This record gives C-alpha cells, sequence and structure tokens, in this order.
C-alpha cells in the first residue's frame, strides 16, 4: 500500500501527519546541515581530482533524485488516489530517494570494506573476543559482522541529551534508506538480496520496528528474528549507487592513469550508442571532456533503464517476490560487468589502493584496542588520557554491548585526519 | 639549632667548616655550570613563548632568594648571636635557598608526572613485574613509586670515578632541597605535609642520614623506617615553587590564548590590589604587558605574606610540628586555589597536554623495556647494540637493584630530543 | 687440474663447452645488466661521498680483475700446456675473478652483517621458531644462520618459469664465487678458512653437487654432509674484497671525518712507502686527493703482495692444504690488522652506524613476521592484501622450506627504499 509507504511520521510524534496537512524536502535539507555529513568532506573514497565521500554521495543524492522523480511521474500516472485524494507528488517520491542517497555512505568506516573487516576482526580473533561470553549471540554477531548502513542508520537516528531521534527523519526516508531490513541473525538466510547482509543493530531494533510497523513492511520472517521486506524506493537508491560506483569509478580510474582510454570506448559503445553525438565525442580535445561526456550518457541511460524495470516489477516489488537488483534485470548486464571487472583489477587491487588497506587494518586496530582497554579498567592514569582524548563529549552508565557498540561507532566516523593524528599520538609520533 | 642547619660541611670533609673561618654561593655557581642543569634547556614544561624547564628553575631561583634574604634579615635580627659570632649573612640564607631552588627540577623525567606515572607502572604492571621477588620491598617501592626529587637529589650527589660526591653542594643546600625527608615506606603514613610522598632513593640513604645528623634534623619516626623533620628553609624553596607554579602558569595559560584576559584581572584584584598603580596598567596597551605587570605584583605580595607566614610560626616550624605549608596558610587562598582550579581546567587537562602526556607513555615504556631487556640478556647482538646506543658511558659490576635505578636515572635525565630520537630508532624509523 | 677448474659448462647445457671451440667476458656482461646488480644501487653499506653496495662491488671487480689477470700471467708461463693446447688466455682469468667478484654482495641483506642475524634471531628465538619441528636439522639451521653469501648463490643461479638456471654463468665463476664450499652442518667443524660459514642453502645442494663434480672439486668429508675444497680464484676473490674493505673503509672513514688525517699516513707509510712519490703528495692541497693517493698505492701494493702469496702457495692452494687466506700470509699484518681495528672502533662502532643497524632489526623483523603469518593463514583479508603487496609476482605449490626461504631471500633482496615503505606501511604510517 503506497500510501502507508510515503509517511510523514517522525520520531516522538503522537498526532498523524497527513500530506494534504514537514515536507520531504526538510529531511534533505536537515542532512546537508548535520555534522555526520560534513564530515564527509574530510573522508576519502579509498582510490589514489578523485571523488571523496561527499563528491560520491552528492552524485548518488542527484541520480537518485532523478530516477525518484521519474518513477513517481509514472507511478502517480498509474496511481490517480495518491493525488486526486493523498495529494502526493513526484518530486515527493524524488526528495525521498535523494534523502536517502544522500545519507547512503554516512556511517561507513575509513578504509572501506577493510575497515569494516577490521573492526569484524577486532571482535573476532583480536582483543575484542573477550567480551564473546558477556554477550547474546545477535550482539556479538553484529560486533564480529559490522557493516556501515547499520552504522548510518545509528549516526541518522540516536538519541542524545537534547536530541531525540538525531536529523528526525522522515519514516518514508529511513525505509528507503534501509537496503537490508533483517537482524545480524542468521547470517545470510537465502540468496535475496536484501539477505546479504543487515542494516539495523540490536541497539535500534525497536526503532525500526516501529518504523517498519508504520511503514506497512509485510514480515517475511516467521522465526523470532525480525525481518521485513525492502521499502520499493530502497530499491531505486540501490541502483542510484550502483550506477554512480560502476561508471564514475571507471572515470575516475580512466582520469587517474590506471585505466587506459580505449578501453572507455570499448565498455562504453554499447550503452551510448543510441544517444551518442559523435562530431561532440571527435571534436573534443581532451581525455577528461570525452569521459564526461560518456559519463553522463551512461548515466542517463542506465536511469531510464532503471526505471523501465522498475516499473516492470512495481507489484513484485511491492509483494516482496523481487529477490535481486534493478541492475540486475539490464540488458547491459555483460558490459557492466566487464567495467567493473575492469575497475577491481586495474583500481581496488592497485598498490596505493592495497598499501592504503594494509594502514587502515593497523590504524582502526590500535585504535578499537586503546578504546577498549580503557572501557575494561576506567582507574588508571593512562586509560584516564585515553578517554579524554577519544571521549571526552560525555559519559553515562550503559550496558556492556551499548559500550561497545558507542565505541564502534566513534571509531567508524572519524576523519581520517582525526583517526591518523590519534593513532601517531597512541604511538608516542 | 641554626648553627647546625646552616652547616658548610660537604662530602668527603674530614675537618670542621666554620662560616667565621667555601661559601653558600659555589654552590648556586656549580648547579649553574652543571650539565644536568644545562640539560634543561632541551627540556619543556608539558605545556603548548612559553617556560622550559630552565626558565622555571631561573625563576623560581629568583623568587627562593628573595624569600630567603628577607627570612634572613629576620632571624639575624631576631637571633643576634648568628652574626655576633658565627658570622652569617642574610645573603647566605638567600643563597641557601636559592641554590636549593635552582635544582628542584634537575631529576624529574620529561612528560611531567605522567613520565613518574610511566615510570612506576612499567615496574608495577609492565616488563618490570619480574623484578618484584628479587628486590626488597622498600627497593621495589622506590621503582613503583618513582619520583623526581628522589631522583634530583641522585643527580646532585652521585658518586662517579674522579667525582665522589657529584656536584660536592653544602649540606644547607642539600637539606633545604629535600621536601620530604623519609624513606619510600610507609607510603603516606599521616597527612603530613612531609609525608606526601619521599625524597630519597635506597641507594643515597646513607647519604642522606649523614646529612640529616650533620645539619641536627629531628628523627619523627620511632620504628625501622627512618624519617626526619623538613629543614626550615625547605619550606621557603617550597612555597617559592608553588608561587611560581600558581601565578606563572597563569601567566602562560593566559598568553598563550588558553585563558582569557577577564580572569587575569578577575583573579588577580585581591592579590594586586594593595599596590597596584592604575594608571600604568590602563595605560598598557599589549595584553602580555599587562599580565606580566599583574604577575609581578602578585609574586611580590605572595613573597611578603610567605615570609610574614614564615616568622609567624618559626618555632612550630624548627620542632617539626607544622604540617603544612606556608602557602597553605594563605589569607589569598580562596584565590590561589581558583587560579589553580582554571589552570587545571584549561592547562592541564587540553588536548595537546593530553596527546603530549599519551606520547611520553609510549616513549618512556619502549625505553624502560629496552634497557631492562639488555640487562638481562648482555648476550645477544641486539642487546649489545642497545647497550651501545642507550649506555655507552661506562660499566661495572652493580647489583640488580643499582642497575635498575642506573637504569631509571638515565632515562629520567635524557632530553626529549634525544629520548624522542632513540625511541624512534629502536622503533626503525 | 686446472683444465676442468676453467670450465665453460652453464645449467642446462648437453654438450661439452671447449675453450678451442660462449665465453667468461659474458658472465660479467650479464651480471652487469642483471636486476639484483642493478638493485645494488639503492642499497647502501652500513656507513653514514659514501659508497653504496653497487661501488664497493664495483672497485671490488676492479681488483679482482687485476689479481686474475696476473695470477693467469704466471700461470700460464708455469703451465704452458693451459695454452698450447687448451687456448686459454690470462684475460679468462680475470674475466673469472672479476665476474665473480661483482657478484660478490648480491644476495647480502640490508643493514649489514645485523640483517643476517635479525634473519638469524627471527627464527631462532622469533616467530619462527614454529617452524623448527616441521624441518630437518640443517633446513632449519639454513634458516638460523642465514648468511648472504648461500643468498647470492640462489639469485645466481635460481630458476623461474621462462628462466632455468637464473644469470646461466659459467662454472667457473660459481665454483670462483664459493668461498665456503660446505653445507649449513656441521657449523665450524675447524679453524679452517672455507669452514667458517657455508656457501649454499638446502634447496641448492643437487646444483652446487653438479657444479663441484664438473669442476672436480676435493671431496674433504668423509660423512653424509658434502663439502669440497675452495676453487683456487676463490682466494683471489676474496683477497681483493678484503683489500677494499680494509683501504677503502679507512678512506671512507677519512673522508667522512670520523679518522683524522694523521691516522693515514701513520699507517700508510709502511704500505706505500716503496712506491710513494713524496713531492707529488706534499704538491697535493686537498685530504681527499691525499688519501686517494694513498689508497691507490696501498691497493696497488697490497694486489702485487697477493699475487705473490698467491704463486707462493699454488701446490697447497690446488691439493686444498691452505687453511688461511692470501691476506692472511702478509707482511703488513700488522698494518693491515691496526686499520681494521681503528675502522672497527671509528665507523662500525659510531653512533650512526649504531642506530641504523637498531631500525634493520626492527624493519627485517617485522616484514619476516609478516611474510609468514600471511603464509600460515592465506585465508584471513588481511593476510591477502600482505600477500598482494610483498609477493604479487607469482604463487606455487612449493614445500614449507622452499616458501622459507623464498621469504628470505625475497626480504634479504629488498632495497632499502623498497623494506622501508612496507615496513610503514605495515606500521600505518
Ligand atoms: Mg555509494
Ligand atoms: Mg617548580
Ligand atoms: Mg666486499
Amino acid at each position: 500500500n503506497w500510501e502507508h509507504l510515503l509517511s510523514l511520521k517522525r520520531q516522538g510524534d503522537t498526532a498523524k501527519r497527513l500530506r494534504i496537512e514537514l515536507g520531504f524536502e526538510v529531511d534533505y535539507d536537515r542532512i546537508i546541515f548535520s555534522a555526520p555529513f560534513r564530515s564527509l568532506q574530510d573522508k576519502t573514497q579509498v582510490i589514489p581530482f578523485v571523488h571523496t565521500r561527499l563528491t560520491h554521495s552528492l552524485e548518488v543524492s542527484v541520480v537518485g533524485r532523478s530516477l525518484g522523480r521519474m518513477v513517481g511521474k509514472k507511478l502517480l500516472e498509474k496511481y490517480p488516489h495518491l493525488e486526486q485524494v493523498y495529494g502526493y507528488k513526484f518530486n515527493d517520491f524524488g526528495a525521498i530517494v535523494a534523502a536517502a542517497a544522500l545519507a547512503h555512505d554516512i556511517g561507513n568506516p575509513p578504509f572501506g570494506h577493510s575497515g569494516e573487516k577490521a573492526i569484524g576482526e577486532f571482535f573476532k580473533n583480536g582483543y575484542g573476543k573477550r567480551y564473546k561470553d558477556s554477550l547474546t549471540a545477535k550482539e556479538y554477531q553484529d560486533l564480529i559482522k559490522f557493516e556501515g548502513n547499520a552504522n548510518g542508520f545509528k549516526v541518522l537516528s540516536q538519541s542524545k541529551p537534547g536530541a531525540q531521534g538525531g536529523l528526525r527523519l522522515s519514516y518514508a526516508t529511513l525505509g528507503a534508506f534501509m537496503k537490508y531490513p533483517k537482524e545480524s541473525l542468521p547470517h545470510k538466510p537465502s540468496d535475496h538480496i536484501a539477505d546479504k547482509k543487515y542494516g539495523f543493530f540490536q541497539s535500534e531494533r525497536a526503532l525500526f520496528e516501529d518504523v517498519a510497523q508504520e511503514l506497512g513492511l509485510l514480515k517475511r520472517s516467521t522465526t523470532d528474528d525480525v525481518s521485513w521486506s525492502r521499502h520499493p524506493l530502497a530499491y531505486l537508491v540501490e541502483a542510484a549507487d550502483d550506477i554512480c560506483y560502476t561508471i564514475i569509478d571507471f572515470e575516475d580510474g580512466i582520469n587517474l592513469g590506471l585505466i587506459p582510454e580505449e578501453y572507455a570506448l570499448e565498455y562504453m559503445v554499447k550503452l551510448v550508442g543510441q544517444t551518442i553525438d559523435r562530431n561532440k565525442y571527435n571534436a573534443l580535445q581532451e581525455t577528461s571532456d570525452r569521459v564526461s561526456y560518456l559519463r553522463a550518457l551512461a548515466i542517463g541511460t542506465l536511469i531510464n533503464e532503471s526505471v523501465d524495470t522498475f516499473m516492470k516489477y512495481e507489484e513484485e516489488i511491492l509483494a516482496g517476490t523481487f529477490d535481486q537488483s534493478l541492475i540486475d534485470k539490464s540488458n547491459y548486464q555483460a558490459q557492466i560487468t566487464d567495467i567493473i571487472n575492469l575497475s577491481i583489477e586495474r583500481i581496488y587491487n592497485s598498490r596505493e589502493v592495497i598499501e592504503k588497506e594494509i594502514a587502515g587494518y593497523e590504524i582502526l586496530s590500535t585504535l578499537l584496542e586503546a578504546r577498549c582497554r580503557a572501557l575494561d579498567n576506567n582507574d588508571t592514569h593512562y586509560n584516564q588520557l585515553i578517554q579524554q582524548l577519544l571521549a571526552p563529549n560525555d559519559h553515562s552508565e550503559k550496558s556492556l554491548y551499548e559500550n561497545l557498540i558507542q565505541i564502534c561507532a566513534e571509531v567508524s566516523t572519524m576523519t581520517d585526519g582525526k583517526a591518523l593524528r590519534n593513532y601517531k599520538k597512541i604511538k608516542g609520533l
């Protein structure tokens, strides 16, 4: 039911909010001005001009806003009652998808997936193994299979003294942000696209249950482990992100010298052939302009194809029977796969990227060990100094799992500069 | 008895030295030219122009020289026989107090009290725990509650081949230097000001017993753990040090931007009100000049008040019944406490000071562990290299406690530059 | 028999190669263009202009070429049949000795003998102790008493896919390169000069047995541990190396300020007195020119003396009864010993040299531990990253000893720059 999916409800609301009577734009406005989003300006994208996480978020938001606007147009033309009595507009869908896409990278720890694996391995085989017997199975699982999507949900909606609900985003935006509406256990029960990872920690189970019950998400789990169907706009958000990750990593790889210019045309002829102006392409004198020209065309065709695919399986998506992505139903699957493989071989496996990941591991391991050692023995002078350096903000009487997840969130959201400086101080440099 | 307190005896002397027949100035002259005192030029004062330990010592010596000169004037006017037959002058008292105050920071390890705690924790929970069973209780206590006052006494009077008695200072200067004339055990038996810490290690017990017996210090301990009353001039030395630590840390904090200018006048009106020239204060155009002007006034009034307090309780001080400091009997106690608390909150708890302390811990721990590992196994090539790098001076057949205390003294007296360079070499940088 | 000693056989040869029917010059040509030899341009000689390992190799090759040419002249005049029917020339001997001397430093790990001791201690008391029970006694011995001569033999003759036999040097060059033709066990069975160390690992036993059987080296071991007599030209190669190590370390020490100018003349008068032009020496205005002038004279007289000594004991050398070096039979033994001791006290025991050795230990230990930990568990993400960073070249199904010796060879042949960069990445800098 689309009426419940486009909920304007926020945390702490008592009276129901109706479309015909704050707005989805306000979510984007709040995310833009938020400190965690601003902090993305000092966070890199694990590549050797090259995009930072802030620009990637910006570009993803721009693709998601286009996808959502077109999808809202088509749904409003398919469900007249959504605008006749409920008063919804395609700009609403665009705003929801743009706000969800803008914050999709707000909780990811530095150094890419290597940082997530470092946080996981710290609690699996490192100093964090001591907490295994003091936590429940799902809590420990969250600790060992730490992902930045659950951390991003935590950042977007975590209460603090004087700020309940965090950014207080609308429930539609929160639902679109959740790509994996399931708990930390069981680990990958099936081949469904939404079961690859989890989207919320144990400290957010009640809040996401409230969000799902407000959005009317279908309960797909018959056991005691909660799991819901994906929000239909989460498909658009993820498709936008994949389109950017594919076409823009290739642009960045080509412009940085890691990928020769021939592969650009070689893997973009199929994508851009239907709309390329050959005279304009040949008239361009710089490689950067040509690759930008190709990137714009490819993004446009992929956006249109994703909109067509979404409207092809709307009923299946709303029922929860869709087990793959919108980009997986692409006619350009071979070219997309070839581009992704070439990017993996030339960028992600480059020395510079490997070197950086090896440093992240040592920095994150050191910081996590220092924070945990301070947590266990908060009486020594060195531990008091560590607490002052890394957690001067506040202190409270919380549980062990809350403290550990707070440590993980604080370490994940540090800027590369702040993390490196703290690691050097702790290492006496 | 003041005649015995103003002893001209030095180490190795056989014939008694009389005032009417080398001089207390010679102690100051020797300390100035000594290598350990010179080494203070490369040692910082754990603050982010800002005073180094050498300038702090200089300024403390200047306050102690004023206090001692006034106190000597008043005692000579109170005991005519001290000058009529013994031939003592107020310049003697000034010289003794100045020499004691100049060397009050000569044995402190770097990074402030954090370095002392690092040396203590190395032998308490670190690699140094292995020596607990091979040493006596007091020897191990000295190792684990290491203070820079005992190390300063060691530096001032430790024999070397060709140099017996070290700087060979007069016994009056050594007595005035000793703020805590007691052994390492028991640990804080009472609330007496002299029982807060200890002033000499176990390798200096015989020498300080000789010094105390020459100065006629009263034995306040009836057990087998020796402890004596404070030398009366030690009160003046400590009062001078506290006055500088209070008024000059505030000046440094104000001039460094950590403390706004308003608090200067706010906490100095009471101290300087009786002697401030308002026209001169308002005519000054720079904040540094105004704060210097206030610091000079406050130091003057505190010096006069300390002299008055010392002459108020002279008999009690000479009997050993005084359990507090001269600054503790101040009418400006509230303002002094407020200034100290503001300095603690704004300087000592600043990031930059915390960061520095966290680095000291790692550097001192690394250096101590390397030295100890070289000491236990002096056969490996790496350990021979470590011994050459850190202890090339000499080697001898000494006991385990002597070797450990020598390691602690050598690490404590390294310059920040030398310590950092050695730590980087050991860390392969 | 000199005919078999001057073998032109190379790895993989089936038909016998005769002198009268590729050439010993080709070995020098190949070594010059080889990547391992080129890599010596970025490797230092553990001294604070100062020689790198490449220039030391160059200079040693030049001394060995002179020694071999004179020795070949004298042998051809002593054995006419070597040139009458076999067709050998003195240039052959010169080429063999020069090629052997040029590669004498091609397998030495950085940081001098400190690096060799670090590799040994890693497997003796470090993380490498776990492999003791999984290897044979001699294999583990090779691991713990690792020397750069065996590694240099490995570099010169190790097969790779597409390159069998490595540089494919002539067997005479390989025999002259081998200073210690014996296995890793027993460790120093006697006082013979060839029994001080070993010259090949266990992975090269068959190849060196083939080389020795082709060269007709005398089997000096009656047990199951193979050991052969030294090749006669190995004496010349080692003598050349010692002459350079003695006279040129002194030149470098004098020119670097670690050795005053007086000792130059003081320890060179005896060596250069018979051929020095006093007018030329006094006319020189720079210390560098005078020391160069003295170095050239000393090298010349030592070369002539070494040739005379070699021809004095030719029969004893060819029978294998010579237990010392050519330089040990020198009339300038006292002056050579004095120069070596002065160099040890002033250069090798300098701070800068000690500091560098302390850093090597930490870098090599860190790199070896990382490589071994990657080897044991090649499933973790961090270990895969380490394998990509340090061993991206290739992978194969080899034994544990082969993998460990490959790790040791790869670490030993890294350039100081590459090693330091990898150590910093692993240390997160
Ligand atoms: Mg993305
Ligand atoms: Mg002081
Ligand atoms: Mg050599």
